[PDB]
């Protein structure tokens, strides 16, 4: 039907609708009228650049969801791919006429995309570094584990005129402050954007924005990147927007300094004296766990692994959000709206997920252990089984935060803390802990793969799925250690229904969540269960877990235990944490930084 138009209207008809069959004929013959374009250029920035900006507007107006994007983006980098030794040719040519190769840039600016030492949610740093590409953009994509120093470097000899840094999380967002202070130290006026779709504008405007002389906007989504970053381009809007609405940082900065006298504080001996106390005489005892060490997971089958996937986190990776009620897995699929869209991710993931399991490209591997664990005050310590608790010193000591912030006296909730859900020392009663980590191994290089073939659908499916299979992994593993390896709630008939609910008896608080932010727990886990030599899991000098699809946490057994948040600390609970770790206030101030209830500056 459409193959009956011209050469023209069949480009534009494949860059928007997504279609890879006929691209390189149409091009072929779009490229034989040489005198429709006598540069190889004015084919790329004629019908090309028409569809793709199509693509654009239709996505900033929500018409057009983001695989399609990501999928019309395949096509014009299939287009481009056959193009380039025309391009080359003409460049050449050039080179020839006037002597050199002008800096004559199809795209409209070019803009470095970097991830911090931190952080390594890469997904959305791609999809936008490809999005902007759907934007006409040329983009610098550093990927995960730049330096600062490595930023600005290649911010410098490559002249980008636009630094995109990546957040997804609350912690570890003190690099993103660190490379702003370094880029305001450096005296470079190049416009700045911030974070993703997790970091709220408290954080931009209190610790970065009033920390840099030039232009630092914050995007929700890329969607609206055609109008964001042509408004920094656009020389009528450059040099009025940053600062006219910007403003705004004025009353995130005033009115949230009135807002902190609102927030109180107990004493920490106060909120100790009101922690979440239990009669332990009359709690069911611990439960012996079948081992004492480490038992490792080689071969684990990923077969089995697919069974415990749960869905709604890998669609909000493609933004596929529904209206109410009929919102979220699986109730997406019948959606009017996004119902399409999502069927196809759904199918694309299954197909795919389907021949890495057969094909054996990916091996899953982890490792669980067991302690006897005894509780001194805000504190968990370790010991050997054949040791006696009381008598005996112990061999690892997890160091727990109670909650500080004032409570109304309407509400009775006792301020909680990770030690409160393991008996005390004195009480006489031996209570034992466990932890986990588990990752897949693989998905750092079936994505390199993909990306350099050109297909980034394919690249961020598969990372996508390789987080599915590390979640499900430590899921399933959490299901066998409350029946199996631990069998304290061997009388639980549940399946995965419910424990996608949390339903289930027993928590796994992983370091760095809101129940303990302090990252430097894991080095303690490692230290203890050998994981790095064992399972291959490294942790990063930010303490970020490589492969980044990996999941590891602790395991408490208590009937009572429960998830909660610490909130805000005061100093007083960072000094006696920091006197308790035997380290320095510096580093405790540094680590839990998110969660502190004070301003330093
Ligand atoms: C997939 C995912 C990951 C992946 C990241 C992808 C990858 N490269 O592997 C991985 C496996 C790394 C993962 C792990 C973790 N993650 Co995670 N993860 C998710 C998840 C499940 C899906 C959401 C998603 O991926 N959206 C797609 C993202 C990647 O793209 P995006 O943000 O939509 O991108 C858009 C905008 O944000 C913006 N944008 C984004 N980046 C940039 C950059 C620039 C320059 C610009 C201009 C715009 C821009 O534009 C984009 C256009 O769409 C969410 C669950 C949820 N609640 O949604 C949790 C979530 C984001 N993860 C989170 C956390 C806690 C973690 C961990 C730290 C857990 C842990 N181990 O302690 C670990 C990291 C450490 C480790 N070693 O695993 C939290 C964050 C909240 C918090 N407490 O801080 C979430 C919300 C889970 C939760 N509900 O609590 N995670």
């Amino acid at each position: 039907e459409w193959r009956n138009g011209p050469v023209e209207e069949r480009l534009e008809y494949a860059l928007v609708k997504g279609i890879e069959k006929h691209i390189i004929e149409d091009t072929e013959e779009a490229r034989l009228n040489q005198k429709k374009y006598p540069r190889p250029l004015n084919i790329i920035e004629g019908p090309l650049m028409n569809g793709m900006k199509i693509v654009g507007d239709l996505f900033g107006a929500g018409k057009m969801f983001l695989p399609q994007v990501i999928k019309s983006a395949r096509v014009m980098k299939k287009a481009v791919g056959h193009l380039i030794p025309f391009m080359e040719k003409e460049r050449e040519e050039t080179r020839v006429l006037n002597g050199t190769v002008e800096e004559e840039d199809p795209y409209q600016g070019t803009i470095v995309l970097a991830t911090v030492k931190g952080d390594v949610h890469d997904i959305g740093k791609n999809i936008v570094g490809v999005v902007l590409g759907c934007n006409n953009f040329r983009v610098i994509d550093l990927g995960v584990m730049t330096p600062c120093d490595k930023i600005l470097k290649a911010a410098l000899d490559h002249k980008a005129d636009i630094i995109g840094l990546s957040g997804l999380i609350t912690p570890s967002l003190d690099e993103m402050i660190f490379v702003a202070k370094e880029m305001e130290r450096l005296a470079i006026r190049i416009p700045l954007l911030i974070g993703g779709a997790t970091t709220s504008k408290t954080h931009t405007a209190v610790k970065i924005a009033p920390r840099y002389s030039a232009p630092v906007i914050h995007v929700l989504d890329a969607s609206k990147s055609v109008v964001v970053c042509s408004q920094l381009l656009d020389e009528n809007l450059k040099d009025e927007y940053f600062e006219e609405i910007m403003e705004e940082y004025e009353d995130i900065r005033q009115d949230h300094y009135e807002s902190l006298k609102e927030r109180r504080y107990l004493p920490l001996s106060q909120a100790r004296k009101s922690g979440f106390q239990m009669d332990w005489l009359s709690e069911p005892h611990p439960v012996k766990p079948t081992f004492i060490g480490t038992q490792v997971f080689e071969d684990y089958d990923l077969q089995k692994l697919v069974d415990y996937i749960d869905w709604k986190p890998f669609f909000d990776v493609w933004q596929l959000r529904g209206k109410y009620p009929n919102r979220g897995f699986p109730k997406i699929f019948n959606d009017k709206t996004v119902g399409g869209e999502a069927r196809k991710v759904y199918d694309d993931a299954h197909n795919m997920l389907n021949t890495l399991i057969s094909q054996k490209k990916l091996r899953a591997r982890g490792v669980v252990g067991f302690w006897p664990a005894q509780s001194i005050q805000d504190d968990i310590h370790l010991y050997a089984e054949a040791a006696v608790p009381q008598a005996a010193e112990p061999i690892a000591t997890f160091y727990g935060l109670r909650q500080q912030a004032e409570k109304d006296s309407a509400s009775t909730e006792p301020y909680y803390c990770l030690s409160d859900f393991i008996a005390p020392l004195h009480s006489g009663i031996r209570d034992y802990l466990g932890l986990f980590a588990v990752a897949c191994f693989g998905v750092e290089e079936l994505s390199k793969a993909y990306e350099d073939d050109g297909d980034d659908y394919s690249s961020i499916m598969v990372k996508a799925l390789g987080d599915r299979l590390a979640e499900a992994f430590a899921e399933e593993l959490h299901e066998r250690v409350r029946r199996e390896l631990w069998a304290y709630c061997g009388s639980e008939q549940l399946d995965v229904a419910d424990l996608r609910r949390l339903r289930y008896k027993g928590i796994r608080p992983a370091p760095g969540y809101p129940s303990q932010p302090d990252h430097t727990e894991k080095l303690t886990m490692w230290r203890l269960a050998d994981i790095e030599q064992s399972t291959g899991i490294r942790l990063t000098e930010s303490l970020a877990m490589a492969p980044a699809s990996a999941v590891s946490g602790l395991y408490f057994s208590n009937l009572k235990s429960k998830y909660f948040a610490v909130g805000k600390i005061s100093k007083d609970q960072v000094e006696d944490y920091a006197l308790r770790k035997n380290i320095s206030v510096a580093e405790v101030e540094k680590w839990l930084g998110p969660i502190l209830g004070y301003d330093t500056d």
